[PDB]
RNA sequence: AAUCGGGAUUCC
RNA sequence: AAUCGGGAUUCC
């Protein structure tokens, strides 16, 4: 058997490996690919190649990209590489590149998507150094949050008819269960909650602001502003309409983003800086302002609703010839993609989202902190 | 079939999970347990227990133990659980317990092994920030190292024969290629290490100075002097003669350690202290001031070399019956155990060491840094 | 991607 | 045990 170079397109769940990249002894998704690509039968042995996006641990992605020689002469074998693969990594198709196709360069542009739930956008919890910050503000009236007084107020209301005055704040039986019921309920709470218009147009205003192209060195743990890299354009971001979906039904929006190329972390940094502005009120104005002179300290947001959708060829797409090699349109695959999403990454999110507590971690963890300078009503 | 309490002794490698206690979604030795318990038939569902210690993450243990309700009535029960478990992990014998019982707090005492490469004993290499800093100890004359010298100086009598006077101290092809082959030498250079006598005395002598019953606060990420856990009582401590071992034929020393109960991380702090003392030659007395007043940064030891070799129940054992209920003695399995721990524990330690770079990595970057003020001849 | 020094959260 | 803010190393 000769040698044959080939692109093979992907989709995989992120979750229970080590992101995109090869990288061993942990687990990653190109070393259960290369593990699947010996037990059907197209890879020969020692060691050895391109691909698209390389993305972190726990993203998941639709679509992805490797290039690599192997023996593409059985008329049935992705089928065997499928079933020798486990069932949340798939491969779609393998098509033929040519020798100057470069993984990594030819990448024209990327589709992402990140799932978030609704209750992120709820303002910080009384007695927070987030919320006694926000309130020191009062003496430039900056935003007021009648939305998110009430649903706290309701809360401390449901909890005085639930609890007897325990003086809970303090930890370190029945104790322990206290508290943890008091969290459950704090969590029950989040979940049960539906968003408004305004929150989500604030939102959409943000991720508006996003789009163009900008100095996005805040967006990434990387140089400052005299830096090459920190210049990148993003062409649309369209944040969904919220939906409710799951047994706990939890609320969600999905936000697709379009860029050219991206920083380390900067979707989840792009991300969490919308939701922060949201939550306190910040001026939407001040997203601008991250652009501007004064570094600012963003977290990113959980790697668990990140996705990417699917990369972009134009470049290679124009310049393939008339007949000979075909073009890369991931578009090809929706039906496959689309059931394979709801079905092993749509679903893991959800389910991980209602045990794994990952989004009530990051935000009760954003109360207690050096970004509170951003969103102070004063930079 | 009616529910038996039991305990459970336990082997494992530790490398390809996150430490011994049950934390999902991360794959952990009690996960892959629990998951070979119900594939055997003596688990129920739904959810649930104890254990004698916590391994961190990679490290690996010739005994532990858990104990559970199971259905004990099979009579060939622990060869289907061996059946139904992977290779790097064995159940040696179900014996059954009281209620009174308790993992964590009847542990007595408990024997620890740690693997060191020889060459960890080198002193730092010419021109990196600890070498200076022991130089810029020219002014006290502390310990003068002859043995290191010529080590280095032999490197670097082989990369001018090897290399045409590349100023390859220079990265960010075959430059690349360069660098790598020049790491590469100096790995093998590292390998090749024979230890003295001389070095391997200083290396005893500071781990008899570990013995007894000390304040460890320095030696946990904890708190400082005034509180109660860091008084801690080590009982045995041995070095062992070196020995080589493997394809790559490096030499290495196995540290045995018996100590009543441990901190964070403690012995993987202990044994970097101790090598960190060996290498620049900093006085042996200097680790009992580590017990003194000033707090002193010193990071911990890779965790690929530590073994849990096996806890000790001897609070347990005295308080048992004549007859009724066994005593809980892990040397009644040194032959099963000795044949795992040969394939499955040390041969995994010392090809991790040969391909994930772990000890060269460690002391490369110590020389890159808090704790030299400690081993600078000053303090 | 992995390790380590500290700071912080969630599950333990 | 996991996440995050930075500082450092190894493999990329």
């Amino acid at each position: 058997l000769p040698k044959r170079k080939v692109a093979v397109m992907v989709g995989y769940c992120g979750t229970g490996y080590h992101g995109m990249q090869y990288n061993p002894p942990n687990p990653t998704i190109e070393s259960a690919l290369f593990k699947a690509f010996v037990e059907a039968g197209a890879i020969s042995k020692d060691n050895s190649f391109m691909r698209a996006a390389r993305t972190d641990k726990g993203v998941h992605a639709g679509g992805n990209l490797i290039s690599l020689k192997m023996i593409i002469e059985d008329p049935d074998i992705k089928q065997k590489i499928n079933e020798k693969l486990p069932e949340g990594i798939r491969v779609w198709d393998i098509e033929r590149v040519n020798k100057a196709f470069d993984c990594r360069k030819m990448c024209s542009s990327r589709w992402y998507e990140y799932l978030l739930p609704t209750y992120s956008l709820i303002g910080p919890k009384p007695g927070s150094i987030l919320y006694r910050d926000i309130e020191e503000s009062k003496t430039e009236l900056l935003d007021e949050d009648l939305e998110s007084k009430e649903f706290w107020e309701e809360f401390k209301k449901d909890a005085n008819e639930k609890f007897s005055t325990e003086e809970i704040e303090a930890i370190l039986e029945e104790l322990y269960q206290k508290v943890k019921k008091y969290k459950q309920l704090e969590n029950a709470h989040r979940r049960r909650y539906r968003i408004s218009a305004a929150k989500l147009a604030k939102f959409r205003a943000s991720t508006s602001q996003y789009l163009g192209a900008h100095n996005f060195h805040n967006f990434t743990l990387g140089k400052d502003f005299k830096e090459p890299s920190a210049i990148r354009f993003m062409k649309d971001i369209k944040v969904s309409d919220p939906f409710v979906i799951g047994d706990a039904q939890t609320e969600w929006i999905s936000i697709k983003i379009h860029g050219q190329s991206f920083m380390l972390h900067q979707i989840r940094k792009m991300v969490s800086m919308a939701t922060l502005i949201t939550r306190c009120g910040c001026p939407v104005e001040r997203i601008s302002q991250a652009y501007g002179q004064q570094k600012i300290n963003i977290p990113k947001a959980p790697a668990l609703g990140l996705l990417l959708e699917a990369p972009v060829f134009e470049g290679y797409n124009k310049r393939l010839e008339q007949f000979g090699y075909k073009a890369i349109d991931f578009s090809k695959y929706q039906d496959e993609v689309d059931k394979f999403k709801m079905k092993h990454i749509y679903d893991k999110i959800y389910k991980e989202e209602v045990d794994e507590n990952v989004f009530n971690a990051f935000f009760s963890y954003i109360d207690s902190f050096k970004s509170i300078f951003e969103f102070l009503t004063a930079k």
